């Protein structure tokens, strides 16, 4: 099955700033396994859309990953970007973490009181973070293969050994990383995964935070992250090329994907 959700796509209609459909968010009153929440939501997609859990770095709130939030709820998704419990936390505690976040948007989806009530297919999940949050979104696709989608970003993990997810996975990584290394976190990771459609996108010139709020590559990260997620968590082939596409650009220093159809 497919669940497309608004107007056929264009280049410039997903390197916007925003998407077709207008963006609400609130705070969780009551976080359930996380630290704190805020959960994005399109009020007009026209039909239920996938959640999305996104969770930062070591040290880092919600402020590092916030700009994903409008971007992807703007196309049709409920996204909740998290603080955890301890700024410290590491990688398996942010998976756990990142998983109670989308226990608990599934929770409000049957919460008559809730802006998202009916709003969210509980089916249809996918997981997002930065560094260790990152690491934390693949060991999230490791031991929950029904999850649509994974799309970490300079994911930082002591084991580099992901080679048992089958979940879609899209790696932003940043060319001159000095925290998590390409060479020995995002690559390594990348050439694990014989099991899955896979894409690596490496940022040219990019620190650490190449992929985070404020970042002066919003057009192209942007556009990647939504086309992948509709690709693979709606199933929608309208994005089979936005999403499996080189997108033959100065910004990118390296490009790689297996597993990646072009086809409608």
């Amino acid at each position: 099955g497919s669940h497309m959700r608004g107007p056929n796509p264009t280049a410039a209609s997903l390197e916007a700033s925003a998407g077709p459909f207008t963006v609400r968010s609130f705070t969780v009153s009551r976080p359930s396994g996380y630290g704190a929440g805020t959960v994005y939501y399109p009020t007009n997609a026209g039909g239920t859309v996938g959640a999305i859990a996104i969770v930062p770095g070591y040290t880092a709130r919600q402020s590092s990953i916030k700009w994903w939030g409008p971007r992807l709820a703007s196309h049709g998704f409920v996204v909740i970007t998290i603080d955890t419990n301890s700024t410290l936390d590491q990688p398996s505690s942010r998976s756990s973490q990142q998983m109670a976040a989308l226990r608990q948007v599934a929770s409000l989806n049957g919460t008559s009181s809730s802006p998202i009530y009916g709003k969210v297919d509980t089916a249809r999940m996918g997981v997002m973070g930065w560094s260790m949050g990152g690491g934390g979104s693949l060991i999230s696709a490791a031991n929950n293969p029904s999850l649509k989608a994974a799309a970490p970003q300079a994911p930082w993990d002591s084991s580099t050994n992901f080679s048992s997810v089958t979940v879609p996975t899209l790696i932003f990584a940043c060319e001159n990383d000095s925290i998590a290394p390409v060479n020995s976190s995002a690559l390594p990771i990348y050439d694990s995964m014989s099991r899955n459609a896979k894409q690596f996108l490496e940022i040219n010139g990019g620190s650490h935070s190449c992929a985070n709020s404020g970042n002066s590559n919003q057009d192209l990260i942007g556009k990647k992250g939504v086309a992948w997620m509709k690709r693979f968590m709606d199933n929608d082939t309208r994005y089979s090329t936005f999403a499996c596409e080189n997108p033959n650009s100065t910004k990118v220093s390296d490009f790689r994907t297996a597993n990646c159809s072009l086809e409608d």
